[PDB]
């Protein structure tokens, strides 16, 4: 866009890059792996027609700072980055939309800090308690999560993912799309630029090492996780090659607030790229509802 | 059984435990993970009607020695253990039947030492060159091999697998079976005893660390592997949660000698437990009621 603006702001001891367009109610769009703000390229101008849209690069990604060490990527710290971002942007609360890791962070932010979240929207991101409790008993989820186990190993995943101009990552994306030409060559050049930022791949992989290591996946005991107390919308592409439907059933046990789920039976993990207008529509309607 | 006998023998620098029953033509039964000789409990007395059956515990398992270190579980060493066992049993060769890792070892033994193998029977074990070439290009195989990646981590998988009397491992097995009651309460007690042997879990996991680490899976090299020169029967349970059919089709470069494949469309990885009589019948027919 011409109206899209790049900004950097200090939050939670790190500098965060974001793009923004629009005025009004603050709406955050939070990417996951192996994306960055640009995954929201279709939604930013559309949502910016009625809202102040901010799409940051999460800790470790693209133009945001990249602290060294696995411990710097624990979910508690990632959610504190977003809490800090809302404060730094001059709001008491935001509408928070998260996909993939951005959605895991959003569930966490909303649970522990409901005062900062006006409404929560989740795209293809399991609730932490659901993944922690259920994965060990879902052979289909364990199989879909093969690469989570691969990413635990030091050094090798960085090497394999980066080889031949990130051929693996390009493939991972393509294999996940429900039409396999969903990204253009222009998109891919922009993705490679973000992937090639010094330290970005290791930092992204550290999310898996910090938060989805085998102790967490195969924990004998359930975790304590506060109920969600804000209205919540889940958008769920059912042909997700990374997440089994086993993990999104029954979110209401975790939510003490209005809850709605919109299934997209013929979309996969990148629902916002596959049905960009329907996704935008559902978001706008849910936010304008009250 | 009453006629089953336990023995220990020194081979390839380690002491190996095995059970034996029967007299006549020597037949080896080689288990995989997370089994030991006892996976062959149904087949041993039945095959002992026509063969001298020997079912060893592989290096690292149950009553066999358990050398320290990942490097001691490379496939070449494991195959040399079995070559040594055949020699130690007083014969020049044996019929070799292998399931899972025992099958991978059997492919390797047969390729590099064909004079020691009379005939080869493989149950749900991909040819090493097929797994090495194809896995990295097969999303379905990579997904099925989630646990291969899990097992690469030091210490943690041993802890998780062993906790609460091997609750994980029992679950892993059950989720892999397509028949009920393959493990009775009595069988489970016996399994837990073997699993609990000092160093056994680490040694079993070292097969995956030594031979199927991510560098090996994703390597852009083709592997050298001799052609199979002994008659070979592959038995394949199609509902295998661990191995994609991508890895068993198209053997043509790999085998020179006569080859037969028997698919079991309604069995999984543990085909010898799920259709024990049909599996035994195909083995007996192939070995003793052969062609040219
Ligand atoms: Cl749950
Ligand atoms: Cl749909
Ligand atoms: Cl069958």
């Amino acid at each position: 866009n011409e109206m899209l603006k790049h900004e950097y702001v200090k939050v939670n001891g790190i500098k965060m890059h974001y793009v923004t367009q629009g005025k009004g109610k603050l709406l955050l769009l939070l990417h996951g792996f192996p994306d960055f703000w640009y995954v929201w390229r279709f939604q930013i101008p559309a949502l910016a027609k009625h809202f102040r849209v901010v799409a940051p690069d999460l800790r470790g990604y693209n133009e945001t700072d990249k602290p060294e060490g696995v411990e710097n990527y624990r979910l508690d710290l990632l959610a504190k980055d977003i809490l800090g971002l809302i404060k730094a942007l001059g709001e008491e609360h935001a509408v928070v939309v998260g996909h993939d890791w951005g959605g895991i962070i959003s569930w966490t932010l909303t649970a522990f800090n409901p005062q900062a979240v006006e409404k929560l929207v989740i795209l293809n991101a399991p609730h932490p308690k659901a993944y922690m409790t259920r994965t060990k008993n879902s052979l289909r989820q364990l199989q879909k999560s093969w690469y989570v186990f691969f990413f635990q190993v030091a050094n090798i995943p960085e090497k394999i993912l980066s080889r031949n101009e990130f051929a693996f990552l390009k493939n991972m994306l393509i294999q996940s799309f429900v039409r396999r030409d969903l990204l253009t060559e222009e998109d891919l050049r922009i993705y490679v630029d973000a992937w090639s930022k010094s330290g970005a791949l290791t930092s992204a992989l550290n999310y898996y090492r910090a938060n989805l290591n085998p102790d967490i996946i195969f924990s004998e005991k359930t975790v304590v996780f506060p109920k969600i107390k804000v209205p919540t919308l889940v958008i769920w592409g059912e042909k997700d090659v990374a997440i089994s439907k086993d993990l999104i059933v029954n979110m209401e046990d975790f939510i003490e607030a209005p809850y709605s789920i919109k299934y997209f039976p013929e979309c996969g993990h990148w629902v916002q790229l596959e049905e960009p207008e329907l996704v935008r529509k559902h978001i706008e309607e849910f936010i304008l509802k009250s």
